[PDB]
């Protein structure tokens, strides 16, 4: 940890960040359907759906425990209602013990099968309920199937959706328990903590996306990420600029040259305690603040308002070694890798047209200085490989083309390795955070021939940017499996003003399915 | 105190003219009834003709002089017609066969003349002393002006006559010379007389304004403004206090200080006060935005239209606050307490500049999320509000170039009032009327306030869904007022005379008028 | 009825209108509070406040008369929720005797005094419950102060929300009765039926307006509005382009040169039985679609997608003329104006540049197509000066620039007369369609000085495009007061994505209270 510089007195010196959450003191029960269901104190929600009849009447087909609440839930009272995925009522009534219960349901529509984006549906009707309701307990009773991994994705999203980010509020109650009634509970049980730590890692990434660029530079980032190894005993490294220099890092040092804070060089090392049978370096994009430097975000519709989240891949990857951390997988020796760096106007600026060396020898001329991010990621994955890994994985707010090309719902993968590519494709299946598989073209690389240095940092002549940023990475991996997810698109939720955390559960299955 | 350089050629000081050569302008008013004397220099006729459009010119004073009277004839006269701002020149032989020059502006024909139409009478009549000769003017009134009026006129006159050449070396007008004395010929004299002196305050006040707008910014940063300020201060024996960026931390001026961050030139907040001598009924604070350049910042001013070369004007606000000083520290009004306050700083891009998204905190506890940092005005104004409020005044009243989206309603004749109290409010048109600074009230729509509710912060500093960005930018001031009546005039669209190339020094005679009037 | 062009023969030859809508099915019945609230039928809800006690806890105070209800409505229940504005809860219950009721609140802050735009967000709340219901009966209880206008403007509200426009497509019933407990009940009641009035004034204008351009075009709104006139018994006569040729109308006909429909002058009178006292012409801006001609709506922020919504100030005259005609006020000659035609681009249509002779003889030079209101109204306001009234009041989505001066929420007046500007601003605050007075600024007279022509349409200097413009229609009225309306920025309701019928409340105010 080194000291953040200040202009003034009031300059924050840290980014404050809550580990011990509201949703850690939930205490989470789960019980098997098949013994009844037991309707007291708090609010208790059916999850219904009515396969093939679109828009179909509720049914309630558990058996519950009271008979004034199974004479309140019978058909005929029911089938007025209807199973509109999204869709909520709210219920009141006396119980056998003469006490009052809240009872309701939440449709699930009329697919058997819930996609991902039908879950957070689900979740976002049933997290309405919770707010603007002092409750102490919430019951959710599943009525319709799902898979071990999409029970989980149902707990972890509760879990984030339901936590309020009230850091950076000065002027301006959650429940103590979950239950939850399932068929087979005793098979999902084992998903309950895993989603806890889950929901953690996309958290504590989130507060780190979010927390804004004055709070969160490169040497408070890296003052974070030691704190965070500090907590879970992983083996931490900050490299600062005389080491950068050392290591002949000039494609991140140039990046960083206009910026009042030093670049800072995150490692993290997660050694498994058995014979190591696996080594993976993950890799985070670290900038920030990307003003753009003097190719300034200053067009319509750059957004230069949302840049603080330009280190969203760096959060990513510190969110997953909190889960790695604290799930302690065997066998596996994982590196969390971030060139940390802030990209800004200055008398010291880089500029356009300048020719870097990258710690790799290759010379580079830089056409766009507001494509910073490939020349950090360049030096760090020159920095992954010397480590000697079997795989290398990076993840970064890349390209806006992004939003072009998969939009805000899909994150975009490429990479040099079939094998490594149908990994990361597994790991969104399994971690419900969906990522498409996108092409290299080589065809487009004759365009990266710069007259002048060994290589251009950009195309002059080929729109299609994720690909052509996908293309100059390749270049700096010579012999190790590598992929490349761009999650420019997917990082910020833009209808909910918030980070996602996108990525930490992708890589977190990644490293465990491994 | 000392302004820092980052070349020795670089200008520690405002170049200020404190003795101009209007103050050296002998004035005399005489009774009409008595008749004019022409003797020398140009005699200029106000003249109209009520109803009659474009009507013809005839002399209604009785003149001295045979000769004049006989070239003053009705026949000779009747070629001529009274069109609003139209002007000639004659010239004759007195009866003392001495030459002389006389002369007539057209009035028009209505008997009621707007602001703007005497500013046209003034400039026709201001043509008339540029490149001539002359050691004295007279003016004779055959027009119908309440005093407010007469004293628009003289100070109208006074500001458009005087060319400022501060910044003038190889090109120093060699023809330029000032007339010494002034005659003005009015019905009930007397009763003007006391208009003279006012009007030559009001001139300076506003003269002087004008020099620290048109200053540019090399010259006019925060140190040599602040420094400009403690000597106008010296002179007129005002209370001062200059707060330097250690005791603004102290008072915890975030937003303020986030603003300067970026800027070679501390951060310098200015408090002067009057205070009259014995009872003190009403305390009033002053603020005036004074952001002495704003290139945006991260949000550089670069869109077509953004005007990036104008913004030397920013600190407007600033300007006519401390015109508003020298005129109240001239007059000396009994019975209050004036505080005269401006946050200055300047908006620049650097590696230590604030970023779009940052959470700053100011002085009142609240956080704000910065959504453009070219919103930088309204930051440094809800830490000076803050200020004005903790000195446990009666009504505090902000002037600002805030928001370019005046041009767009109101344009560049009229400025916008907005405030939290309907009593204020009036007090500011009724003034508005007296100086004769057009202003008009405008709405503040708390239907808007939600669009500045923020995710992470208190508050929103910017609006991401309403476009009214003037009515946007009154609801985030009015958040850091609680309890005190007060207004906020924005002179975006007034501050700058786009025709004739220079600051109008707008506000001055405004606030001394409202203070004034108190 | 004039016949329809069509260009293929699946073009529209009407505009489809709604004239009985469920809303005229429900029965509205007053209570006073003081007495106590019968709940035993269908769905409750109470409006309340807490003040002082920013987002403090709901406390509901009636007595009433089932037991059931009773005891959810006890303190211990409802301080589980809180009252910041627009927040609402309601549960399915079991009343006495065991039939299905449900109850529930909407939230209305701390303030004692409601705003419109306050309140209606409390009846957005109200509306998004109506929308999922489908109990019979809705009873509102106004726990919170409000005046009689309010009241009023709380009902047309209510009405309009709830009311949904089907006419263009290929979970709930409406209510069938409204109960209403409010304190003075009395004198309450007779705001039940102008409030209906009122409302479908402003649903009937909103039709108009939603309705698209190749539904909605100069042939098909002047058939539209002889129907209403047929329907209310009004005098009415559409003027054809002969007898707008006669007229010397150059201006206005020049605007419609480009488009395929001719241009139709509506003109409809309601004339009192008894002596009349006062005349007004009322003069809607009626271009169906405005496409800005060769000056072409191309740039960003143009909003050529919405130009549909350039007919709203002739739509805001016709749903006037409905609640005049309804009403019938004692006294009164009123004319109902619109010079309706479309601004299209074709080898047919003018140009930038051509001067065109108003029907007052005065010469125009145009300096950009895209400013065709002003020009259509030029005419229209000649029509009506000799028509010899007392008043002119024109009504117009005349400059976008009033988005920069008032926004979305208030609309500007502006005029030549003090007397009837005020007239206008009383008739807002009793109508709650807020209206802020402009000022016409002479300074800006001279930028309209033409070099060749008589006059110039725009001015070249002047930004002030909302003042410029009313410099320009003052030019034709002679010696009448008048004053204009600019609706540019209040007519279409971005968020909830439909047009809000701005301008016949107020206008109907206008001429109800004159
Ligand atoms: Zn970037
Ligand atoms: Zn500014
Ligand atoms: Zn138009």
């Amino acid at each position: 940890a080194s000291e953040v510089p200040q202009v003034v007195s009031l300059d924050p010196t840290s980014i404050p960040i809550e580990y011990n959450t509201p949703i850690h003191d939930i205490k989470v029960q789960v019980y098997d359907i098949k013994g009844g269901c037991n309707v007291e104190e708090g609010l208790t929600i059916f999850l219904v759906n009515n396969p093939g009849k679109e828009n179909g009447p509720v049914k309630i087909s558990s058996k519950v425990n009271d008979k004034q609440v199974s004479e309140f839930l019978k058909d005929e009272n029911m089938e007025k209602f209807n199973v509109k995925l999204g869709t909520s009522k709210h219920f009141y009534m006396f119980n056998d013990n003469k006490n009052s219960v809240a009872v309701g349901y939440v449709g699930c529509g009329s697919v058997a099968d819930l996609s991902e984006a039908d879950m957070k549906r689900v979740v976002l009707s049933l997290v309405t309920m919770l707010h603007d309701n002092k409750l102490s307990k919430l019951t959710v009773v599943f009525e319709i199937n799902v898979d071990k991994n999409l029970f989980r994705f149902f707990l972890e999203t509760l879990f984030y959706e339901y936590m309020t980010d009230e850091r950076f509020k000065s002027t301006d109650e959650y429940i103590k328990h979950l239950g939850v009634y399932i068929n087979n509970a005793d098979t999902y049980k084992e998903e309950v903590e895993k989603a806890r730590v889950y929901y953690f890692g996309t958290y504590y990434a989130s507060q780190l996306i979010a927390a804004p660029s004055n709070y969160c530079n490169p040497v408070s980032l890296s003052n974070a990420a030691v704190e965070l190894a500090q907590k879970l005993n992983l083996e931490y490294k900050i490299l600062g600029v005389k080491e950068l220099e050392e290591l002949k890092m000039g494609a991140y040092l140039s990046v960083g040259k206009g910026s009042m804070y030093p670049n800072k060089f995150i490692h993290l090392t997660y050694k498994s305690k058995g014979d190591v049978k696996k080594k993976i370096a993950l890799v985070g994009k670290g900038i920030t603040f990307d003003s753009g430097g003097y190719n300034l975000k200053a067009a319509p519709g750059s957004m230069i308002d949302l840049m603080k989240f330009d280190m969203s891949g760096c959060a990513a990857v510190l969110g997953c070694a909190y889960c790695v951390g604290t799930l302690k997988p065997e066998n596996v020796e994982i590196h969390f890798l971030s060139a940390v760096c802030e990209n800004m106007v200055s008398k010291n600026s880089y500029r356009p047209g300048d020719i870097i060396t990258a710690s790799n020898g290759k010379t580079i001329e830089v056409g766009n200085t507001d494509a910073e991010g490939r020349l950090t990621l360049a030096d760090a994955l020159v920095y992954a490989e010397k480590l000697g890994v079997d795989y290398i994985v990076d993840i970064a707010t890349l390209t806006g083309a992004m939003l072009y090309s998969l939009g805000t719902s899909y994150a975009g993968v490429f990479g040099n390795n079939e094998e490594l590519i149908n990994k990361i494709l597994q790991s969104s299946k399994t971690s419900n955070e969906p990522v498409w598989w996108l092409p290299i073209i080589n065809e487009y690389r004759a365009t990266l021939n710069s007259k002048y240095a060994d290589i251009n940092q950009i195309s002059s002549s080929v729109k299609a940017s994720s690909i052509v940023a996908s293309l100059f990475l390749k270049e700096f991996v010579q012999n190790t499996a590598w992929a490349h997810i761009d999650i420019a698109g997917v990082s910020w939720n833009f209808k909910a003003r918030k980070p996602k955390g996108f990525g930490v559960r992708l890589l977190t299955e990644f490293v465990l399915n491994d």
